């Protein structure tokens, strides 16, 4: 029954990223 | 004792979210 | 039963 | 018994 290490909750996002400034047209 | 070392981890993507990288340049 | 791991991923980007 | 990390 028991099981200290079998799977959990399925890996998901674990390690969630972020884009850095995306910018924007402020010229012309 | 279940399954030994069960664990799924995916350990991808998890992190891509948002995407591009514009920065459109401006100024000017 | 047994123990259906991960069918599906719960989330969006 | 038990032991398991997980998630963010």
């Amino acid at each position: 029954p028991g099981a200290p290490g079998s799977q959990g909750a399925p890996g998901l996002q674990g390690a969630p990223g972020a884009p850095g400034s995306q910018g924007a047209p402020g010229l012309q």
